[PDB]
């Protein structure tokens, strides 16, 4: 048969940018570069997690 079903969604995009340190946020921010984060002191590091939404 095969159904072709490719709906699209309308999700709020809740994404509070500038994502801090949790311990060191106060005084030192993780250094949002355009791939990922790090932070120069505790050597916390995180990816820009690809959103994989359907749509
Ligand atoms: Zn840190």
């Amino acid at each position: 048969m095969q159904k072709r079903e490719l709906y699209e969604i309308a999700d709020g995009k809740l994404v509070r940018k500038h994502r801090f340190c949790p311990r060191c946020g106060p005084g030192v921010f993780l250094a949002e570069h355009a791939d990922r984060y790090s932070c120069g002191r505790c050597g916390y590091t995180e990816f820009k997690k690809a959103k994989k939404s359907k749509s």
